[PDB]
């Protein structure tokens, strides 16, 4: 109950409480936490434990040794920030599942006119900036063979070996947004400028183009993922969601402290 | 008491305690309630009220409309303000106490020796360099005030004649001014003086000279201000004394999450 | 030795002088810097470069122009000496943010981190008069960028319809000018701050206009470098921080003040 | 020459000190305070017996006391350097009087003469509230004893055991220029009103004015010394004497750093 002590006097942990209620930062705790059990009610059953811990060790694996210090300088642990990675992951799959149901023949139709089918390209990723600019003025030289400056100075080690070469359409995770958009941008044998996705520059030569069907049928379940994709990064949709599902809790706001930092939503 | 209610379950105060304890600007919150507990244990008797409701007043003034809003942005209220700025006084009121008390014969020795007493001058401020050369072969051959109401940019000194007073502790004219002046004989005229947001020039006439006198209590009080100003902007002379009043008061800080936050201190 | 002063049938030598002026409290602070060049100059002269000190008394040479040689007898110098103090105060400064450096802690990173608020970009509109900053408010409630370029006496921002950006940690804007910003949403007009009237400067009015606001990251090494020049020019600026620095470097030296007459100027450090 | 610092594989030297500090304006006056004092110990030093500087001595010691040793510190001096400073003082004031008193004319007897108003019987009662004067003032005015009132009232120890008595002239410091002024328009047995020295409050009563003479052979010595003690407090005099006694001593300036300074003078 006793968080400090000193001669003569305490602070208490309800005395905290009655000073931090008004902080923002502290406002923004209790949201976060309202929005994490609501969401943990509604569809924690449904998330799997791997989904999260999965993420949590793929994170781990990015930041390394750094990761103790930059978690303690942003004030959360490794739990904390479990809890805060389960959150996102359960807004998610919200937005996935209130999405999958409402899939109309309408909404497949407007992702289909703007669908692309499979086309393979020679991809080269580089950390350094002077690096990809230096690769990109060897790549539009005169006899200049794409395959062997992917091979001698790309660093993704999956594409690397086949002379940056890699096939994917408008629905493939295993290449970044602003890559896809600006190979489907270009013509046969036309190099890109430098795509830029502590980040990664691309360069993207394409190579080969696939037509697409008249008939919608065969392209459903990566049409959904387009769609779904989409609304997972439609911030309007993300907000509704939350706020509905909120809504269906039935949340009340017990100290008036907290009554404005819920408006949003309630 | 609970905070938060939902379908079939709550979010209590302890809860949320449990999760607002690791975050920074909450850390923060309770540093400063106890260090305001412990500076009006000590110092709270001798700090007038009054000085306090002048700081606020100050602050009302130079906010104005915004005061509400930026009060509203901290997480804050006229009340809990003018409680923060009582703690400032009782922490800068401790302050001046321990730099007086280390006040020796040699800080008062070299700020004695350090200090020019008043003299009186006539300025002209010029934003241009080439005007100022041209208001300086006007000035060095003249009706020097009648230059300054014409030509002079600082509306402080520009209607009476670029007329001043000042000693080398004043703050209203730049160093290479003063230092310039008091270099000077009696109406004697400087070349341009360049100060350095925007950088200003300046031609000095000197009217008057003050004869320092042998004995150090003459200027007792004014070296005094000189010595104790400097150590009551020193962080780190501050940031000592609220570490030494916190080890008197003996604090035993009880959850591990805050023992960062006051290593510093104790 | 040599004679200083000659009159009929007597002479002041410069031993003589000595034993007098050694007790001047001018005199001893002279002997006190003669003693810190020394230590810092055998600690950290290599390091630096005589193009900047060059810069500096060049700089300053500019700012005085023939005031400078009047300037410098006043201050106790000629050109060459100071020269060497120009070149000593760079030395102490350069060991204090090596010290500075070595002593950043995770919870002063962690402080600042905290109290750091990230680049916004914004318009504002100085003012002289009060009345005139009423009147340009309610017209401001609007093309801000035309408000400003006609009645800003703020000449740097007018040019470019009174935009700027800045941190928390600008000195460039006043502090109520910037915690008024940071208090706005976007598009979010401010009504009159004020920077009340003091000695040195007249009392000015602003009003500003937020245009963008970076969002706040979670991960402390986006900023690490603007944190950690803050926290080391705060202790650059430090007067009690910088004694106690010339007070180590001149213990490491171990210093023997021979002439008693000196000793007490020596104790602050020693 | 000897060693005044030493460190690690380094020494600073007395000669290495002596070329700095000769810059240093503070270190300038000092010498020239030393050729002063040894042009004036020469020529006029054997007249003054160091008894006459111990009592001077004798009378500041007694007066600060035990802080003695501090006060000297403080000022930038010692015992023997302020002992020093006080026999030149006396031999500069010697000299000083010797040609004022060669320069004697019969103009300057008249002027003085016009200008003095001969001896003057009055007691006074000094106060240090204003308050507590004017309630006194009330009360002598009324049948009092003038005599009694500044006894059991007046703060000055030396006056209070006499009735308050004190005789002077226009000549006398030992009673202020705003005391006197206000004594000598004052009737026989006429009480003043509340006089404001500056801040120490008077009330003077008139006892015993002289009614002045004609011929001014009467007050012939008394008019001397006034004309002298005024040519000892006129700078400009005493300075012109200090300086035309410098050019008697034929004073080479054998480094051109101290140049300057002796050219004030010389
Ligand atoms: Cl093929
Ligand atoms: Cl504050
Ligand atoms: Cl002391
Ligand atoms: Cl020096
Ligand atoms: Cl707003
Ligand atoms: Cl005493």
């Amino acid at each position: 109950a006793d968080l400090i002590s000193m001669k003569g006097d305490v602070i208490t942990e309800h005395q905290f409480y009655e000073q931090v209620k008004n902080n923002p930062s502290a406002q923004q705790v209790l949201l976060n936490m309202t929005i994490q059990k609501v969401f943990e009610k509604q569809y924690g059953s449904e998330l799997d434990d791997k989904e999260v811990d999965d993420t949590i060790a793929e994170e781990k694996k990015q930041y390394g040794e750094n990761y103790q210090r930059v978690l303690s300088q942003a004030g959360m642990t490794l739990e904390t920030r479990k809890a805060q990675i389960r959150t996102s992951k359960l807004v998610e799959l919200a937005v996935k599942k209130v999405a999958e149901a409402e899939l109309t023949d309408e909404a497949y139709k407007k992702a289909f006119d703007e669908y692309t089918p499979d086309v393979t390209a020679q991809i080269i990723r580089l950390n350094n900036e002077d690096k990809a600019k230096e690769v990109l003025e060897k790549a539009k030289a005169e006899g200049a063979d794409f395959a062997q400056l992917a091979k001698d100075n790309s660093t993704d080690e999956k594409t690397k070996e086949n002379g940056g070469e890699i096939t994917f359409d408008s629905a493939s995770t295993e290449v970044p947004e602003q890559v896809k958009k600006a190979a489907f941008a270009l013509d046969v044998d036309g190099v890109s400028d430098v795509i830029t996705a502590s980040s990664q520059y691309y360069i993207v030569k394409l190579t080969k183009k696939t037509e697409k069907s008249s008939n919608i049928d065969d392209y459903k379940e990566k049409l959904k993922t387009v769609i779904l994709t989409q609304k997972q990064n439609d911030s309007t949709f993300v907000q509704s969601i939350i706020g509905k599902e909120l809504q269906a809790a039935n949340i009340k706001v017990k100290d008036q402290a907290f009554q404005n930092i819920f408006t949003q939503y309630i």
